[PDB]
């Protein structure tokens, strides 16, 4: 199913979405370079507990259109606004993973929380990943992120292999918490995304969200793995909790960045306990 | 890389240019007696902000050909037009520094703004530097500029030393805002320029741009250092602002003429804020 969010030359920009179940609506917003299907272990658990699950594919990923324009968080939050207004959702829960935590913060900051009951940030970008003079808590200087963009442009197909090794901590988890076949599915999903979006998306990861955080005025959950090699917990979740001290905060011991699949039981228990409040 | 703009006797007149990055095109036009490389601190900030940066060396300067013809702003604006048409730039921003502010005004006036989104004038010449009866705000009479031409023809190499002393306010900035080595690099760039252009360029500085100013019909930024010894702020920017009151106007306190290097942070902050609007 599709929702039109804009136009590119002679074409429309359409996002693929699904809408399943009945109950309070929970909108799940995926990370790079996957799609809304990457939440399948959470979606199954939310359906089993009586929630309505809405997933959608960010522009440039999964089955959504592949424009070469709009790779920035104001556009991504405007796309999310169009989805919520089109479905006319009320009392909704927004759940972001990795890049998806940027949509949650910028949407709440720019559009407010009239339709939102709770938010949850899993494997968060916040507050601001760049290590700069005014942000000594950042994870790395800009040249580090510039190097990832350059690796994607060089050969995105080979880039994804190396990327998924550190996304899932395959040296620790292949054969126990993730199979070779589930990694192959992730690679196929990545390769189906648009070439321009693959290289443009990492430029948005170091967006500054520090002015968005004070606008979060609904109950929130911050959850992160302590073995996350992509977004180190010391520069993201631990400092984000200091900026949003009313949030419930969970560290999942030893989990990698790709913890929706490897540590689905740990994530699902924490997520459902939060949604029950 | 080169773009051909004309013919001199048996040779073509080619301008050196570079084209880096991706996004909205920003064309940077340098001052005397330097080259496109003098914008390196601005170029680095614009590439990091996600713009496409185009620089070129004016005829007779840098790595461009060194003809003994065409040192006048109608030709200089025609050279710029060839660059814009050759690359097919659209929605472009024109940024001029010192002499470069003459190309921006004359180009917009003569050719119009079909290809141009915004313009920026740093350390401007405008509106008319010559002190005359109909222009009491001018900075000096013709005999002063005739003196500069004579001094360059007497020994341009020694002339550059004195010129850079006052271009950078080295009595105050040497060793803190500019290194001896950065001044040495400017002197080598000046000495690599053509001997004819070095003495012909000063005659163009007092061109009258008063009839060009009313044709600027896109958003404009005017920026000038208050310590500019080369182009006195009271005879340039302060009178230019009165003639184009809709422009964003920025005075950088204590900065000299060569403020692209000595006050790069202040210049870059103002320029990126202007481009983001």
């Amino acid at each position: 199913p599709f929702i039109t969010v804009g136009q590119e030359n002679s074409t429309s920009i359409d996002l693929y979405y699904e809408d399943h179940g009945a109950g309070q609506p929970v909108v799940l917003i995926h990370g790079f370079p996957l799609s809304g299907h990457s939440w399948e272990r959470q979606s199954a658990a939310l359906l089993d507990a009586g929630y309505r699950v809405i997933t959608y594919d960010r522009r440039g990923f999964g089955q959504s259109s592949q424009p070469t324009t709009g790779y920035d968080y104001d556009t991504f939050a405007a796309d999310l606004n169009t989805v919520l207004e089109t479905l006319d959702l009320q009392d909704a829960v927004l759940v972001g993973f990795s890049m998806g935590t940027g949509e949650v913060a910028r949407y709440v900051s720019s559009y407010g929380t009239a339709r939102i009951a709770k938010v949850a940030f899993l494997a968060s970008l916040e507050p601001f990943l760049l290590k700069t003079d005014d942000n000594p808590d950042g994870a790395a200087p800009k040249e580090f992120f510039d190097g990832i963009v350059a690796a994607v442009k060089a050969d995105r197909y080979a880039f994804y292999t190396g990327f998924f090794n550190d996304f899932y901590n395959l040296d620790e988890n292949l054969g126990t918490r993730i199979s070779e076949e589930a990694v192959r599915n992730s690679w196929n999903t990545a390769a189906s995304g648009g070439f321009f979006a693959a290289a443009a998306a990492p430029t948005t990861w170091y967006t500054d969200f520090r002015a968005d955080i004070p606008r979060i005025d609904v109950p929130a959950l911050i959850l992160h793995g302590t073995g996350d090699r992509t977004l180190p917990i010391e520069n993201t979740a631990r400092v984000f909790h200091k900026a949003l001290p009313s949030a419930e905060y969970v560290e999942v011991e030893g989990a990698p960045h790709g913890l929706l699949w490897t540590h689905a039981e740990e994530v699902n228990t924490a997520l459902l306990a939060f949604l029950a409040k």
